[PDB]
């Protein structure tokens, strides 16, 4: 394998951390390969589920509390901290809130979040890599509680970055809160993938293509797909009751991804980098909800 910029995994993975018991687990995380057969059971569906006030309640909490675990993570971004001791804290903050951690074991994935770092475009294992100064770092959380999974991610900076890092960055989480913005029922799926290659082409930067939003609730990845790129063949118009994500992945070079030998992290072919921000949203009647915005402060972490 050739490497495509920098980043190499950093071995050997501390042994697969386990979960007590007493916490709910979602059908793939006993299984050997980690499949999900609720989710295989409706594989090339393109109907979305409507929730009932009991599902949009299960997703209010679990969506309130992945925030609080992403926020956690916020807190121990700094020079010198691995990503799998972010991973390790973030494992404890799900058990303390009677959450499984979507991830962990998901089609075998051994971590509990995943953490991508520069070229890395989504679903880097965390490992005994411990972050540069100028470096920038996704988590992406999702928590499993009581039948529902919620799903959120941020790039932070780690220290002081370039120029390119904080044009990159603040680009990216625009192209989201452009596209939510336009979340209301009557919208296509399709159009979400307009707004946000038009933000990200107008500051010079490429959109991931094979990674995309997804339906979430009692499911961790369902209908709809949603693409992040323009003139896309998504199936589906809003309503009200939908839940699904967007997660626009956004590169300084170009577009085209390829995977790492241990056949999850996704890189940027030409190693330059990649940032990523994601919201699990409700669509309302007046437009959406944002069931994993934080509700104490204005703006992402970068910001602040
Ligand atoms: C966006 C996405 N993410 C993951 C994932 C996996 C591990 C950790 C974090 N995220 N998985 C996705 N899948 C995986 C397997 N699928 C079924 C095909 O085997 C599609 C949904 C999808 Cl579609
Ligand atoms: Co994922
Ligand atoms: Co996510
Ligand atoms: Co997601
Ligand atoms: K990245």
């Amino acid at each position: 394998y050739r490497y495509t910029g920098k980043l190499r995994p950093h071995y050997p993975l501390m042994p697969t951390r386990p979960v007590p018991s007493y916490i709910q687990r979602p059908d793939y995380a006993d299984h050997p390969l980690g499949m999900s057969e609720s989710e295989q059971a409706l594989k090339g569906t393109s109907q979305i589920k409507l929730l009932s006030s009991e599902d949009i309640e299960g997703m209010r909490l679990v969506c309130r509390l992945a925030r609080e675990v992403l926020d956690v993570a916020a807190g121990m971004i700094k020079p010198g901290v691995t990503t799998e001791e972010i991973d390790h804290a973030v494992h404890l903050a799900c058990i303390a809130r009677n959450c499984y951690p979507s991830p962990l074991n998901y089609y075998n994935f051994p971590k509990s979040c995943c953490t991508s770092v520069n070229e890395v475009i989504c679903h880097g294992i965390p490992d005994r890599r411990p972050l540069q100064e100028g470096d920038i770092v996704n988590v992406d959380i999702t928590l499993y509680r009581n039948g529902y999974h919620g799903d959120l991610n941020e790039t932070f900076f780690v220290g002081e970055v370039d120029d390119g890092a904080r044009k990159l960055v603040q680009t990216t989480y625009e192209c989201l809160m452009q596209a939510i913005d336009a979340v209301k029922p009557g919208v296509r799926y399709r159009e979400l993938g307009n707004i946000i290659q038009k933000h990200a082409q107008a500051n010079g930067f490429s959109v991931v293509r094979s990674y995309c939003g997804h339906g979430i609730h009692k499911l961790f990845h369902t209908a709809p797909n949603v693409p992040h790129y323009a003139k896309n063949k998504a199936v589906g118009v809003m309503k009200s009751g939908h839940v699904f994500t967007i997660e626009p992945m956004i590169c300084e070079g170009g577009w085209q991804d390829e995977t790492w030998p241990d056949g999850w992290t996704a890189v940027t072919r030409d190693g330059k980098r990649s940032a990523q921000f994601e919201h699990t949203l409700l669509v309302t009647d007046t437009g959406c909800e944002i069931l994993t915005r934080r509700l104490d402060s204005a703006r992402p972490h970068f910001m602040s």
